[PDB]
């Protein structure tokens, strides 16, 4: 309470929203209120992440409790893991059920920075994070009728469109439980996009689906889409 006060007042962090979620002081709450995977929490702090950061206080929580977010925070300030802690957590085990959650960025090299921060962050909970490369969409390696094992995918806009629109479809999206959207302002600024976002939601058909959407400045269109097309939106700002 004055805890709380003190932590969003201290940190910055503005909130907009109905029924927000409490935001986390410590990693150590997380084994605590959620009982987080203990070998994620030792990578958390082998890592040297001795503290979340105010966008991880608060965002974290927020998808932990299923609500949708528009979360802006300045470049620097650890929205990837403020992203892929929740969607793990949520995710709980390595399954055979095809792709759980899908990150989206802007470019092959945004996306492939998020991947290696997964694959280090998950070191020894067996999560398969993948992203789709050209040779792959040839082999249709991730198609609806594989193996089905594999959890996270880490992609670009185009070439899970791409995907998609392949006859028949290269990549099924019915699992997919969080659609995480990374640099959304950049996004929505080069693209359209808009649209490509709206057929990609259309096909992910889970009844568990959550979309949030990650932003380095807080920004009207980003803004006024979430507003408009989220679902209960919750808005996380960390003022300068
Ligand atoms: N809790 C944390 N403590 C210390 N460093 C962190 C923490 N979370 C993330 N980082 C580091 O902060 C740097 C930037 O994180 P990043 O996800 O790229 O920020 P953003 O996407 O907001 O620009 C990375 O080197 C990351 O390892
Ligand atoms: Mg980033």
């Amino acid at each position: 309470s004055m805890k709380i006060n003190f932590l969003r007042n201290k940190h910055k962090i503005h909130v907009q929203g109905t029924d927000l979620p409490d935001p986390i002081a410590t990693f150590q709450q997380l084994d605590q209120e959620y009982k987080i995977n203990s070998r994620l929490l030792q990578n958390i702090l082998d890592a040297g992440f001795q503290m979340p950061t105010p966008i991880q206080m608060q965002a974290i929580p927020v998808m932990l409790h299923g609500r949708e977010l528009l979360a802006s925070a300045p470049t620097g300030s650890g929205k990837t893991l403020a992203f892929s802690i929740p969607i793990l957590m949520q995710l709980k085990q390595p399954a055979n059920k095809g792709f759980r959650a899908l990150i989206i960025s802007p470019t092959r090299e945004l996306a492939s920075q998020i991947h290696r921060e997964l694959i280090k962050i998950s070191e020894g909970t067996g999560f398969r994070i993948h992203m789709i490369h050209k040779a792959a969409v040839a082999a249709k390696k991730f198609g609806p009728k594989s193996s089905k094992k594999f959890d996270i995918l880490v992609t670009t806009p185009n070439r899970l469109i791409y995907l998609l629109k392949q006859d028949p479809p290269g990549i099924d999206l019915a699992s997919v439980e969080w659609l995480v959207v990374d640099e959304s302002d950049k996004l929505f600024e080069d693209g359209g996009f808009r649209d490509q976002l709206a057929s990609i939601f259309l096909a992910c058909t889970s009844h568990k689906v959550r979309r949030a959407m990650f932003s380095a400045t807080f920004a009207y269109d980003v803004e006024q889409w979430c507003k408009l097309n989220l679902d209960n939106v919750i808005s996380v700002s960390i003022g300068a």
